[PDB]
């Protein structure tokens, strides 16, 4: 239906803004201004632009009860130039409509969020660093919120964003928990899609990770314990197959994967090098360990928004610690592919997957 | 440690609702009584309850309740007898449930007896919305959410205790439902969560209700394995009383192995049925399979949903992909169906005192 429009947008600036940073902590310091949108019977109102202010929710808001919530993280990078361009923010607009439609929350016009998005951009522009290895992270959010105990199909909604100026997450290698016992997401399930309820039962997940001496988890899947995810990161293996053929493999898109923007990109940049097989296949733990035995594997990482590509050097699993030699690989790969998006995402290359703002 | 009843503070309402008119009739869930319990919890623990007046939440904009689906509820019932007395149904068991869920979403812990007691205050406070008539009740939804102001996926360091109250009647207008049984759609799973009454496990079901409407059904019979066991129907545990294929009687609902929320009202009618010692009462997996047999051979009598909202829900008809069953519980009575209802509304409304019932 009808979408609300850019061209509607309200602003109204703060009266005292907030003092910029000086060691930036991941989505903890947030902007002077936010973008809200309101839904309902009457269709979408218009956007505005506000001051970073709380919600007001009804006490039975469907959002707090049964989790009609989704979410999208994307990043936006400010160039020598003093520009801000964002990174595939059309992929990310994309991801967003697909989980709006599966929580049956309402549609929106794509390229109208991303004109609002850039506009609050704008407004906050001198809150985007330019420091090495920075970057202003940009979270979307839409959420039900019909004030009723009914498991319903909302009639209400909001539409928020909200900025972090952000640094890095933690080239530092991590260990993950490899435990079966966990299962992230199901075929037939919601865990292709960016909803708020397959983060929370996560966290118990990852804190048996940290007690057990490992950083993040693995989320095996599987009675063959397919490799799917490592913690909001998907996973890539740089190895030589079974078949003598050097190869970057990631599982494919079948359900219980969540397409990644960075996974996508570094697909992407691989294939358009030309100098290797790039592949979707299932990846197991049996495959995994007979090519490390074979010392066939050069590279293990994950990939995600806030961490863009992470080098992985130790599995733990049936409580037996696995040796990854990434780190002992250069690890090559992963410096040519953080070295090539940095290129891009500061624009030293020009690059069609940049969006000024 | 845990907030304490003893520090509950009391703020009245100074705008109180108009309660629900003569002819004016319940929908479940959209009513809301004049107060709602409240309480805070941070680094320096869990703060004084408050009973407060309804009002608004307020949140900060990247609370991981919202983010992160940090978020659990409960749901039972207060019911008025007669001579105007008040009472909770086995509350003590939607307490334990609910810090289940809290341990599993890393929220904070709080003593149930505490709880319990500022939940009984609470409605105390709201008496007179409780309902009286035939089949009607207050239901009690208490709600712990994750309220960290930070876009990390972590374990909060800060949460939002509160309770809401409704008065209602039926869910529906004991008219039977009908059920679309597709094996697309998988509610749950082992090694997941949907043992647990999380927010999160509610909202994917949204869509899947919707095809249930599109395709003439009226709630979602969830399948799950190659198998495709029954598992549960809507936000309601399944019984079936049949014959056997050993050609004995029994009632049989799916065990507790992963993907079966243990309902308080599930839990009950197994109690009272053992309890009676008339026929087999298990729990066992039942298949797609078994039910279509037992049906051609007519060794089905009921099937039924049981819950909270709909205590024991007569199914008549499933929908499974193409094959239009019809299940007799209607005509087979419902002789179960009315034998839980009658006892269980003498235990709910104090016509027969009980030790499920916690007095207001
Ligand atoms: C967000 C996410 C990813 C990666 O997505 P990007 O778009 O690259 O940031 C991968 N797996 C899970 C589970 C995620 O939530
Ligand atoms: C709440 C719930 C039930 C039944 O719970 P009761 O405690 O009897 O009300 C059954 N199935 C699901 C999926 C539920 O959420
Ligand atoms: C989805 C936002 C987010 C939250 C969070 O705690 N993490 N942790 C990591 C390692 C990432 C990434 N990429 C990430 N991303
Ligand atoms: C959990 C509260 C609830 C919401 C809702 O939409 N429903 N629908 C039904 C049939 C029930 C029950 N029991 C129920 N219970
Ligand atoms: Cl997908
Ligand atoms: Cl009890
Ligand atoms: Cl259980």
């Amino acid at each position: 239906s009808s979408s609300f429009k850019a061209a509607d947008l309200q602003l109204e600036m703060t009266q005292k803004p907030h003092k910029k940073p000086g060691p930036l902590v991941f989505g903890k310091t947030f902007t002077d201004h936010m973008l809200m949108v309101e839904w309902n019977d009457k269709g979408w109102g218009q956007p505005r632009i506000q001051p970073f202010q709380n919600l007001t929710l009804h006490p039975a808001s469907s959002s707090l009860h049964y989790s009609l919530q989704l979410f999208e993280g994307m990043k936006a990078f400010k160039g020598k130039d003093q520009q801000v361009r964002l990174f595939r923010p059309w992929l990310n607009m994309d991801r967003m409509l697909r989980s709006a439609m599966r929580l049956c929350l309402p549609s929106f016009d794509k390229l109208e969020l991303l004109e609002c998005i850039r506009r609050l951009i704008e407004v906050d522009k001198d809150w985007v660093p330019d420091a090495a290895g920075t970057s202003l992270y940009v979270r979307p959010v839409l959420i039900g919120n019909e004030p009723s105990l009914g498991v319903s199909q909302p009639t209400r909604a909001l539409l928020f964003v909200i900025l972090c100026p952000v640094g890095a997450y933690f080239v530092t290698p991590v260990s993950l928990l490899a435990d079966p016992a966990f299962i992230r997401a199901w075929v037939g399930g919601v865990g292709n899609y960016k909803l708020g309820g397959n983060y929370g039962p996560t966290v118990l997940v990852q804190q048996e990770a940290l007690k057990r001496g490992c950083e993040q988890v693995l989320w095996l899947y599987g009675p063959d314990h397919q490799l799917t995810e490592v913690g909001t990161m998907n996973i890539f293996v740089y190895w030589t197959h079974e078949d003598g053929v050097l190869e970057l493999v990631t599982p494919p898109l079948n359900g219980v994967i969540l397409p990644g923007v960075v996974r996508q990109s570094l697909l992407d940049m691989a294939q358009t090098w030309g100098e290797f097989r790039v592949v979707e296949r299932t990846i197991t733990m049996k495959q995994l360990l007979r090519a490390l035995e074979e010392g066939r594997v050069r590279e293990v990482f994950g990939s995600g928004t806030a961490c863009q590509v992470c080098p992985v050097h130790r599995i733990l699993y049936k409580d037996r610690n696995l040796h990854i030699p990434t780190m002992e690989n250069g690890p090559e790969l992963i410096l040519r592919f953080q070295k090539e998006l940095k290129e891009i995402q500061y624009g030293i290359r020009a690059h069609e997957w940049m969006f000024p703002v």
